[PDB]
């Protein structure tokens, strides 16, 4: 009852991981980044009071920690062709999430023109977002701090020349994987030909720890002790994450490379329950249900729930009241939480739920879960299906010879609930070339808007030749080519092997030379012009036949535009992103 | 290349129009409700600054004026079981969309049981907003306005008790048009067998006009001179509206009462432009085309364009520009837009626009457009398909032979477009029996939540009888019976034509009597218990074959279940919703 979406591009940022290997790290070493408030976000003078009772009134907060996102307030606004001035007064959680989209398309080796020519531009955007109070600022002088949910998804539509569906998604602590399905229900009905989902989540006023804890949300003792005992409530988390999704069948056609697939989701709401809080445990199986069926899989075909796991009293015997009936009609079923690694990151929580279990997809490993020494005395899992995961243990696959496949919820405090279940991604792959691939010369063309983003994006690319990414020359050259947007700073390699590009890169960093150095400041169009001229075609043309790459390379770095399906097309890999260092952007605590 | 989606229901409240009857008397008398900043918003003194360019300066705002809306601040939240300290937190637009969504039901004829029986209560919901300023203020001791997106859909998720998809929509200026759209597309998909959409759009602070007038956006004159010359900005509108939607196909089979039919529509972004607001008429032609094709309908199938229509210099011409490119490959089609009437109510500009849509299809009449006696100087519709609607005309039935039909656009400041194509429904009816319908007995039960409630509620049917309205008896009482929750004031008639129903409206309005009067203050389950007495069931089969209709009455009246089957099912019709009249809960300026 649906069909596959591809996951072809992720993106994220999270507390103590600047990037998806760090977050990773983290969650395999089961670290927490669990800290108390940052000086720079608000003093906890007149905000943190000890005893909860006494902090509801005189309208305090009895939490004073959070798991905090580094450089939430930089941002690359030349990039983009923003003003400063505008920069300042766009909310952080908006700019952050600019970023994160510009870095799942690079990821998915999507350029602007990529987009348009192949896809008419037909791009949906879909933002999740739940958290304001920018709003509460006043800077000295007018500045006008504002938070835009529109804007959140319109201006990455801006900015990125997209003609899709875009909105932002708003149901509190789903967001997130609401869009992430509402994206999802969009591509399967060909509202778009591709789409990005996400989710943002920043803290940005003191304000909303003293609304959190009004509610009693907040945990006393600053921890998220997912389906632990003692469980209080949650620990405030921030985060930026984004997806690119596109139909597994149009996917595998282009080439794309493929993170994992969306097998199935669903979205409801629990309906009337006795508070307007109150989680509905029968909603959520028919919720779980529903995703199950859609995806055409038992529920003895999950290997892992990543669950909401808030870490409450009530909530987290809900939610397995809900996972037993859901499971019932189809034990042991690792079970755990992200949340206990980073907090509750509300909006966000949903694309982190995510990203934790494609990582664990990918790398065939459960991350641990914390907190979970004492489980919660109103639950013993030996009568559910599941089994909490305590400590780090390898994913094995099914007996079945089936797919890996995670499910991941998320619950809003509106009722608002979220499903999706995602599948390891497996495909024919034909066995390696011994002792090696064919040593044949290829260009690999590198370009950035700064030196000091060049140099860094060359940094990225030594890392991945280093850490153990399988990596072949001709895939990453060719997404160099045509998967990356040609800037005014470049450099070109001619290499043969990994190891000579390794060689050259480190020379580079370090600094005849083995590249091609170029600064191209010129339009398109009068570059166009130049490479139209009889004897320029020859050139190329006579350099091709005669293979004098170095030429070629020379030809590019210094503006030349060249057919790069000439010099062969292999499918595109993962490459890094963007490595965004820009200014801060911050009217203070 | 879509399903007719069905417009079972329809509420509305406007400037100078508590009910959809006056809002349709003002758009027929050319009305414009435009008005001064009332004082229980906020004081003009330090607001009001009547130089535009000296206001930007200093923060201020150089529009005074704004279209309205009465009892923005009231909210029936006993209705609702809402405790008046929670109720006075909740933002207003957030109340007022409760009331509209109960509204909606009503006018449908649905309970919440019928619902939860025949539907399972998968009604989604898509609720249009985009509007803040409710945090802003800072009310004396501790209370805490708060605006939450999620929770103005959510919430009528809770209190109706539906289980289908609950999200806002925020795409600025098109949110409650998109909302509309989406909701369609989860219905032809199956994501829900109903769905609420609307919007709504409150100015309750007065940053808001500030940050408006930063981006000249608001017209200097206080007018929507939609396509009209000296075309400033855009005139602030308030105003909430709700639809509930079913695809035509279950809607014919299950008898509900059909407002008109959807039967295309359509969503895309911009791209990039020359900046961030700046509209794009290619990306409007590509949509508007879009939503024909969807429809299989032609563009000279289009009777009426209800035009986003802002009245600014630059962005009138635009649209026009979009819309001819549109029906280019598909002249005089009338044009006109509800904005000149009751200015700019971005988040509900769409469905306000929806709303005079239906209302001229169904009146077969165009209603004129104001401030139009000088067309903008850069357009000549001459040399348009469209011909502007300054005046009101009728609207006859095309050529064709085929449905009257209407386009509705909505264009977002963010780049966010949406289009509905809208249709009149038309349907095979029998000729009337001559000189009158049969005149058999049938017992019309009418209930409220309180005495005064009561008597409102026969205010409007007493009001319905003599306005015109097709009335015909035994229609009207199953709606009463099927179509409306049983509540604790009871009145129950029993009469044979609508002039003796009247009389007796007449006389109950004015105070043995001619109706039965109870207060059923018990649970269902108490009365259920009561009412399966064998000797209790023994008299209500009596009654109904001795045909002792007052007696029945009488027996329901008290608070006796009865199974309304066995009575004779015609068709329900739409019969007034619920006379809200709740408490105020405003600040105050
Ligand atoms: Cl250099
Ligand atoms: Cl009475």
């Amino acid at each position: 009852a649906d069909e596959p979406i591809a996951l072809i591009g992720l993106s994220g940022r999270y507390p103590d991981a600047p990037t998806l290997e760090a977050f990773w790290e983290n969650l395999r070493a089961g670290r927490e980044s669990v800290r108390e408030v940052p000086a720079e976000r608000w003093p906890l003078d007149a905000f943190y009071e000890p005893d909860p009772q006494r902090a509801v009134q005189q309208g305090a907060s009895y939490s004073k920690w959070g798991a905090f996102l580094d450089d939430f307030a930089r941002f690359d606004a030349a990039f983009f062709g923003i003003a400063p001035r505008d920069a300042a007064d766009m909310d952080p959680q908006e700019r952050l999430f600019v970023e994160s989209a510009w870095s799942v398309l690079e990821d998915a080796g999507y350029t602007r023109q990529r987009l348009a020519e192949q896809h008419a531009s037909s791009v949906g955007v879909f933002a999740g977002i739940t958290k304001t109070g920018f709003d509460r600022h006043r800077p000295p002088a007018p500045p006008a701090p504002r938070t835009s949910f529109g804007s959140l998804a319109n201006r990455v539509s801006y900015l990125l020349d997209l003609h899709g569906p875009s909105m932002p998604i708003d149901t509190m602590c789903s967001s997130s994987l609401t869009a992430i399905h509402e994206a999802c229900e969009h591509l399967r009905h060909g509202a778009c030909e591709l789409a990005i989902a996400g989710g943002v989540n920043l803290y940005l006023h003191p304000s909303s720890y003293v609304e959190l804890c009004r509610s009693r949300m907040l945990a006393t003792d600053g921890h998220c002790r997912s389906f632990g005992a003692g469980g209080d409530g949650f620990l405030p988390g921030e985060g930026v994450g984004a997806v690119l999704l596109k139909p597994l069948s149009a996917a595998e056609a282009d080439g794309d490379p493929i993170h994992a697939v969306i097998v199935g989701s669903a979205i409801n709401h629990g309906g009337r329950t006795n508070g307007y809080t109150v989680p509905n445990p029968r909603a959520q199986a028919a919720l779980i249900r529903d995703a199950l069926d859609r995806a055409g899989v038992s529920a003895a075909g999950i290997g892992y729930i990543e669950a909401h796991g808030t870490g409450t009293r009530l909530g987290d015997p809900v939610e397995i009241d809900g996972l037993t009936q859901a499971f019932a009609p189809d034990g042991a079923c690792a079970l755990g939480s992200v949340k206990s690694n980073i907090g509750h990151l509300e909006a966000a929580a949903g694309i982190a739920g995510l990203t934790k279990a494609v990582l664990q997809l990918q790398h065939g490993e459960f991350a641990p879960t914390l907190h979970a020494e004492q489980t919660n005395p109103d639950i013993d899992f030996a009568a559910t299906p599941f089994t909490l995961q305590t400590g780090g243990a390898p994913w094995p696959r099914p007996a079945d010879g089936g797919p890996r496949r995670a499910g991941i919820s998320s619950f809003g405090a509106g009722g608002a609930n979220a499903h999706v279940i995602v599948a390891e991604y497996r495909s024919a792959t034909p066995a390696p070339a011994t002792p090696a691939p064919s040593a044949r010369p290829v260009l690999l063309p590198l370009s950035a808007r700064t030196t000091e983003d060049l140099h860094a994006r060359a940094g990225q690319l030594s890392d991945l030749l280093r850490n153990g990414a399988p990596v072949d020359l001709p895939a990453v050259a060719a997404t160099l080519q045509t998967g990356r947007e040609e800037m005014a700073e470049r450099v070109c390699f001619v290499a043969s092997t990994p190891g000579e590009w390794l060689d050259q890169l480190g020379a580079f960093l370090a600094d005849e030379v083995p590249w091609s150095r170029g600064r191209v400041r010129a339009t398109r169009e009068t570059l166009a012009a130049l490479a139209e001229k009889d004897e320029l075609r020859a050139l190329v043309t006579r350099w091709i036949n005669r293979g004098d790459w170095h030429d070629l390379a020379a030809f590019w770095a210094k503006g030349m535009p060249l057919d790069w399906t000439r010099l062969h097309t292999p499918a595109r890999v993962h490459l890094p992103a963007y490595p965004f260092a820009g200014r801060q952007f911050w009217f203070g605590p």
